[PDB]
């Protein structure tokens, strides 16, 4: 179909994507940018999609965490999702579609900003929210291996979906995890779409940044940097720690992976069949910037091999001595 600007689509129905997509370029990622606002807008996602169970409810992707903001955004797991809520609402009272399909849109795009990205097939149609998500959906970093994967089980994830799901902290910063050092990320390269989250977290940890007792931290590998409880026991578990691995140095199942799951994700409590394929308004994304590697000073000795059939890659160290990382502006 032609839309009015002479933008053309598949399906007709998404023409009124495009004035979003623009608006939202602009006015949310400050220029189509890969940093904070992306980042935000792509947790946005996993805390709205991921409130669905079978057993206990909730509307999956269904912009619930947005019109039922009041409830949802005071869950303890959902500490944070505030700003970027409030920062959504005026985009979505202002523009054409639902919350659910905003939450979702928005995120595809921030990805498609990022280097190394991938381009998250999306679909139109989802129905306002009808009710709140219930208590205890959002996957908390101090939760056990077995809570985390049963979890994200009932919502319908295998634990090899979970590893390339968490290709997203491969664009990800804490704020709340050590509330001492905000903006902190889960790896050294924020701004790029990579594996290098997948390498550092398989290293030995070495301290804690910040402050050193916090929920959810273990020691970090890099000054700078923040480790997450979880993703360490992750890099770890037999079930998680040859998957997660072989993301290493693997840019293209990475961005496969992440594509196809995520779509999955954004689908949770909804009908593909029932929905309108607007996947070619997603930009493209910028080539991957950088190849993978230990960080300085680092060998293959500092890497704490956890995939019984595969051995750890071969990676060199970038050049020089050790480094810190800043925290994500
Ligand atoms: C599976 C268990 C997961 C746990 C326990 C977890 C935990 C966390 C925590 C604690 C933070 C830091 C929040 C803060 O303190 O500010 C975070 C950030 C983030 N999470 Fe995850 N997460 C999980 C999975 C996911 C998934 C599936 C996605 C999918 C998109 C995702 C996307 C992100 C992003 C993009 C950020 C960075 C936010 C920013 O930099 O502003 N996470 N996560
Ligand atoms: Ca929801
Ligand atoms: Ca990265």
């Amino acid at each position: 179909a032609t839309c009015a600007d002479g933008r053309t689509t598949a399906n007709a129905a998404c023409c009124v994507l495009f004035p979003i997509l623009d608006d939202i370029q602009e006015n949310l990622f400050d220029g189509a940018q890969c940093g904070e606002e992306v980042h935000e807008s792509l947790r946005l996602t996993f805390h709205d999609a991921i409130g669905f169970s079978p057993t206990l409810g909730g509307g999956g992707a269904d912009g619930s965490i947005i019109t039922f903001d009041t409830i949802e955004t005071n869950f303890p797991a959902n500490a944070g999702i505030d700003e970027i809520v409030s920062a959504q609402k005026p985009f979505v009272a202002k523009h054409n579609i639902s919350a659910g399909d905003f939450i979702q849109f928005a995120g595809a795009v921030g990805v498609s900003n990022c280097p190394g990205g991938v381009r998250i097939p999306f679909f139109l149609g989802r129905p306002d929210a009808v009710a709140a998500s219930p208590d205890h959906l959002v996957p908390e970093p101090f939760d056990s291996v077995d809570t985390i994967l049963a979890r994200m089980g009932d919502a319908g994830f295998s634990a090899v979906e979970v590893v390339w799901l968490l290709a997203s902290h491969s664009i990800a910063a804490a704020d709340k995890v050590d509330p001492s050092i905000p903006g902190t990320p889960f790896d050294s390269t924020p701004g790029v779409f990579d594996s290098q989250f997948f390498i550092e977290t398989q290293l030995k940890g070495r301290l804690f940044p910040g402050t050193p007792d916090n929920k959810g931290e273990v020691q970090s590998p890099l000054q700078g940097e923040i480790r997450l409880q979880s993703d360490h026991l992750l890099a770890r578990d037999p079930q998680t720690a040859c998957e997660w691995q072989s993301m290493v140095n693997n840019q293209p199942k990475i961005q496969n992976r992440f594509a196809g799951t995520m779509s999955k994700m954004a689908l949770l409590g909804q009908d593909k069949s029932k929905l309108i394929d607007c996947s070619d308004i997603i930009p493209t994304p910028p080539a991957l910037v950088g190849a993978a590697h230990l960080p300085a000073g680092f060998s293959l000795s500092d890497v704490e091999q956890a995939c019984a059939e595969t051995p750890f890659p071969a990676l060199t160290a970038d050049p020089g001595p050790v480094t810190s990382v800043p925290p994500v502006p």
